[PDB]
């Protein structure tokens, strides 16, 4: 019998429990499992964006939890008016709940759904959030997203910062059960790179074992440290960062003498592994600009895909109200960033080409060179 | 000031409005705005599967409005109790509300978030609902998912079915506004093909076009119209279904004398644009069970690339809990549904190969040549 009795609806944190997969990804294979310890590290860097955390910890237990320590202004605890409960609880119970609506808190944020840490409560057996803020240290203590008492004053403190260890719920995750340090290690040093300044530390008490990252320099940087057991073919890397028009692009490159293409593209400090906008416009502006110069240049019928071979980029945008296609950001869907990283990249790509005429001549090398192999293979392939 | 007046809580379908990515994905590429249709499709196609819905038809109205009438049970419009309005009113201004989070009036459904219709109608500046049920014809209106007044019976009926009619608001959806024939035609070409038996029909008031889908033979006879305009190299098309351990696992392929490798996944009907666990074992098991086959038969090194060239197959698994990493279901992260679709390919594709000595000696010449082919493409590629 199909009627109204057949219809129920799932409150609080029961959706989250019910169908993981839409707000954490997959929950066998541990990508689920460490992008829990992601969502947290990514509100302390919202934190560091907003120019209010120097240092972010990051700690696997011996317990397999995991705690995130920042510096940074903590989690308001005053009583929320409408909800009767600590701003921190909503926060932690409520979803669509938080301060990144608008830009009046944070003005350019990773965050954006207010889902995110709620998620992490939801999915763990227990969550301890201790908040440093107004001269005061508070606590409070979940159980599968469940407060076991009101957030509470425990002492006093000359500090600010938000801490969250979590334990994850074995009713939910499965297979890969344990946190792999090397996971942590390669988006923690990754962060390092976009924020510098920031202290980011790693520490695993289960074998010692320890990392500070504090690079600096920046993508520029980024882009040395991806090519160091590699070989640059030009000794210039591409650089830029402008702001135009309400939007923060910033670009690095350099091509080496390998075969494979790696961009990064990244958005508001949070990676998108499937691409998008950003991506399809810093590929739209490289074929055009390199078309153009290698005409201009008498050099001149190559593709997109020969300006691929050998590339390393990193593409990262600021951006005040992105648009994701999920919960875990894998991939921008935001046409303005398409034009933005397009326009940005022709002006200043074309620029650097004109004031590095040896490093341009390399490239155009290269590029024709990879279209010379692509013609072999495909003239190979049709006689067989 | 970052304090407890800074954290907002969104109600109601506000968070679908301030964040559209999440919930339908791209609202300016015309992506997000025909997903809108296929919400409102997917939830008649869920009472096909049910077994009470014959017939299907979708039109393209003159005012770029689209209505989608099924014949199933219609939407229950009985007063919900906790809430105290019509279930069809909670279903319509609810997130994660519905009758798809047991198996009790769904067996099987590509529905399970309970969020679909609600985000049709909270990106539509206009929704209309009538459900014919219990001898009555319910109506009701929506602005921008408000409802104008509580549902009402306006008449009697003998029949059951409901039918949505929504105008896309064009302050959530840019650039791409109207709606493409050719995408709804794919999409309901392809369900058809995936339900037998159930009449799908379209129709475009604007110019008067229209389509009446309703093929037999199911996905045997999809992966022979994908092939239509194309050359199979082998006659006999590897076609099976089974139910084993809770999971329906349904596979044809066939292989054609061109060099492109076409997938199409299925999940309760609903396509898997970016794969999933049920492609990772179908990879899995072809590898295999063909490796096995040539090492048996004294045939053999190629890979599992080489079994790709010139494959179409249609994967379709019926699954009582699926999860996929978002609501618009681009990807299949369930891995139980890997370990049932490699097991029964690995059995009913071994059969298939003795069963069919000259399709199988064919096949077995694709893979070498396209091998051949492969190593030929590197050689050259070494050597410019
Ligand atoms: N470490 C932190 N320091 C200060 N405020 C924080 C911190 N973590 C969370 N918050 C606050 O809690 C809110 C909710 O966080 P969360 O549930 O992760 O959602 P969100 O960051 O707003 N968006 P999203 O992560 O994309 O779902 C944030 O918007 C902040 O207002
Ligand atoms: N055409 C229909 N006929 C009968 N019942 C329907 C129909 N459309 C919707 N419903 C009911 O309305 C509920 C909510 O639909 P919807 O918001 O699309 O979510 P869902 O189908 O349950 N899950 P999802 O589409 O994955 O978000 C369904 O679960 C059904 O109980
Ligand atoms: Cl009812
Ligand atoms: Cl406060
Ligand atoms: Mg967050
Ligand atoms: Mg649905
Ligand atoms: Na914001
Ligand atoms: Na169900």
């Amino acid at each position: 019998s199909y009627d109204s009795s057949s219809i129920k609806v799932l409150k609080g944190l029961d959706a989250v429990r019910k169908r993981p997969g839409m707000y954490i990804g997959d929950t066998d294979d541990g990508t689920g499992l460490h992008h829990m310890v992601f969502e947290v590290v990514d509100n302390a860097i919202d934190e560091a964006l907003a120019g209010h955390c120097k240092e972010i910890i990051v700690t696997i237990h011996a317990d397999n939890s995991v705690s995130v320590q920042d510096d940074g202004r903590g989690i308001p605890t005053g009583i929320h008016p409408e909800e009767g409960v600590s701003a921190a609880e909503v926060i932690m119970t409520v979803l669509h709940a938080g301060g990144k609506f608008d830009d009046n808190s944070y003005k350019v944020s990773g965050g954006l759904h207010g889902v995110g840490v709620s998620v992490v409560n939801a999915l763990s057996q227990k969550l301890e959030l201790v908040i440093q803020r107004e001269g005061k240290i508070h606590r409070q203590i979940y159980e599968h997203g469940v407060p076991q008492a009101p957030l509470a004053v425990t002492g006093e403190t000359e500090k600010t910062g938000t801490m969250v260890r979590f334990w994850p719920s074995l009713e939910t995750f499965t297979n890969v059960t344990e946190f792999e340090y090397e996971i942590l290690a390669k988006r923690l040093r990754e962060l390092s790179f976009l924020n510098s300044g920031v202290s980011i530390r790693l520490r695993d008490k289960r074998d010692g074992k320890e990392d500070h990252f504090h690079y600096e320099g920046g993508i520029k940087a980024f882009v040395e440290y991806l090519n160091k057991n590699k070989t640059p073919i030009h000794p210039n890397i591409f650089y830029f960062s402008t702001e135009k028009d309400g939007i923060g692009v910033e670009v690095a490159l350099q091509w080496n003498d390998g075969f494979q293409e790696n961009i990064y593209c990244f958005t508001n400090n949070i990676p998108q592994r499937d691409g998008g906008t950003h991506l399809a416009g810093f590929r739209a502006a490289m074929t055009r600009t390199l078309n153009a110069y290698m005409d201009k240049e008498g050099y001149s019928s190559a593709t997109g895909d020969d300006a691929r071979e050998g590339l390393i980029a990193v593409v990262s945008v600021k951006v005040p109200d992105p648009k994701f296609s999920s919960q875990t950001k894998d991939k921008l869907v935001s046409s303005e960033v398409k034009s933005a990283v397009e326009q940005q990249m022709n002006e200043l790509l074309a620029e650097y080409l004109l004031e590095n005429p040896t490093d341009a001549k390399i490239v155009v090398g290269k590029i024709i060179d990879a279209a010379r192999a692509r013609e072999a293979a495909r003239r190979a392939r049709e006689m067989t």
